[PDB]
């Protein structure tokens, strides 16, 4: 190799740092989004809606870093794979953040009214999903198949849990159509948790590609 | 002063761009069949959309593996490397559109086992726009047409607006006889998928802007 070959190294270990940061900010979104939604708390919602902008540039900035690294250093097979993969996931991660930002909106909408039901399921879902966000992005940065496979296993649960939700609400709507307004908002929410999870699972799918690459 | 890598990278990039187009045809074809299967309560048509989604899946990989090939072998500079990464990004949005139409098709099955519940003028105006959004977004990409990409970005607000019309129309159905609760919700999801397909369409046009703004 040549002199500045270890530049690509530093540049890449940093870019990775940033992915991890961006994911810290995603879990923070979901966590805030769930509190707001739960305890009918708008300060917590507007917080989450402001903070998404951060996550937005984080996509831009990590993407731009990838191109740079490829343009400047000409990374070999392994690096180039690590990089294009980063390039993919930073998008999924941005989508999770946007999904949470959506739960944040809804929670505002659900605040000008009594809950209509304990949010127990939304909650079990919420908890599984953050675990999924984290574990998925860990298993990527460090080539952990087993951990990626677990994340992929958990998704069938979120799916399964989502369906529980679809049906409980059917019964709420059916017992008093007034309830139609909350039911629906609480439907979306569940759909958003389910989208965040599906995404999580991509990161993991990616993590395998990478790990299978060795 | 030469270098035979130039000419190869050119063919490879054009052949890939061609692949991307193949892929958007199939997505348009998907949305199209799925709307027929939805409307005409036709499961033959739906199971088609559903097997046909696999073709689109492999095209994502196909093109993605193309992009890495092209970078590794030819060490492409500025404009080229940019179109490639960009191809890489949008071959995905496009796979997501096909995924959403596949979902429309799954619901069409489900909706077949019962009367309509309503004509579906809305869902129809929606996909008709959406389908044209898929095309234009991917045209605008291949030839960096900013003005055409921005036309796409506008239409999206229409889908957005059209989507909302639809959830209120349904609210009224559920409200009139909760039996309708099952058809209503299925039609609810469908109306969301159309809106997701449009929102992806709109990413591609954003991308098309990245490329264009660049040259």
């Amino acid at each position: 190799g040549g002199g500045g070959g270890m530049k690509l190294f530093k540049e890449l270990e940093e870019t990775k740092e940033q992915v991890i940061k961006m994911a810290k900010l995603v879990q923070e979104a979901i966590d805030k989004a769930t509190e707001a939604l739960n305890k009918q708390n708008v300060e917590l919602a507007e917080e989450v809606i402001k903070g998404d902008d951060t996550i937005d540039l984080l996509e831009v900035d990590i993407e731009r870093r990838c191109i740079r690294m490829i343009a400047l250093y000409q990374p070999e097979a392994g690096d180039l794979r690590m990089i294009m993969g980063i390039y993919k996931i930073v998008s999924d991660l941005e989508r999770m953040g946007d999904e949470a930002e959506n739960i944040a909106e809804r929670a505002i909408l659900l605040a000008e009214e009594p809950p209509l039901k304990p949010y127990v399921n939304i909650n079990f879902m919420s908890e599984i999903v953050k675990e999924m966000v984290n574990d998925s992005v860990i298993s990527f940065i460090q080539q952990d198949t087993l951990l990626a496979k677990k994340v992929i296993e958990k998704d069938d649960t979120v799916d399964e849990l989502y369906h529980q939700l679809e049906r409980e609400l059917m019964t709420y709507v059916l017992e008093d159509p007034r309830n139609i307004k909350r039911a629906m908002h609480l439907s979306f929410v569940a759909r958003h948790y389910e989208r965040i999870a599906d995404h999580a699972e991509n990161v993991a799918e990616a993590a395998i590609y990478l790990s299978e690459g060795e």
